[PDB]
């Protein structure tokens, strides 16, 4: 286990056993990430960034929720065929600061997150749940920042929370540490 990840696991409480999936209120959105690298950076730095369109949608929902319930984010890397975890949105969107940690280097802005679940859940465990707000297409064919209606979100979160996973993005944390070192070395060589 890479020492950087060991410390993150020590300071956090990933994959809790008492998560309340029977949401009484709050709101739930799908996050469709470009790349595994972004998940690694988000876990390390507890920030996320979507496109300009996606950031505005998440900011508006977080602000309208007014702290009365949680806003959860269900993450899936594009092309992967699975979800890779769940985080809670923990701040308003900052539209002006570049985070400098995404595969899409051009993205401006960020918001704070708290990672709760970090676990791979195959799409075949969720594809039967359809979203009445996306003309009843499966939740697994959603685009980035698609909202999951509350009752469907309870079903999805129950499956994610209880799934006996075998793999997660933590498995090759060492690879992404090395990629970050190289990404940073490349920027230093430019300067």
């Amino acid at each position: 286990v890479h020492p950087v990840l060991e410390k993150l696991k020590a300071i956090n409480n990933y994959n809790p056993k008492d998560f309340d999936w029977n949401l009484k209120n709050g709101r739930v959105f799908i996050i469709k990430s470009y790349c595994e690298d972004d998940i690694h950076r988000s876990i390390k730095y507890s920030i996320w960034c979507s496109t300009e369109h996606g950031n505005k949608r998440l900011d508006a929902a977080y602000r309208s929720l007014n702290g009365k319930g949680p806003l959860y984010l269900l993450f899936s890397v594009n092309g992967s065929g699975h979800f890779c975890g769940v985080a809670e949105m923990k701040s308003v969107v900052d539209y002006n600061a570049y985070a400098g940690v995404w595969c899409q280097d051009k993205w401006k802005g960020k918001f704070e997150v708290k990672w709760i679940f970090v676990k791979d859940v195959p799409n075949n465990q969720l594809r039967h749940i359809r979203l009445e707000n996306n003309d009843n297409k499966p939740v697994t064919n959603s685009r980035d920042t698609q909202e999951v209606p509350l009752e469907k979100a309870k079903q999805v979160l129950k499956i994610i929370a209880t799934f006996k996973h075998t793999t997660s993005i933590f498995d090759d944390f060492a690879h992404y540490e090395k990629r970050q070192e190289e990404e940073e070395a490349m920027r230093r060589e430019r300067n």
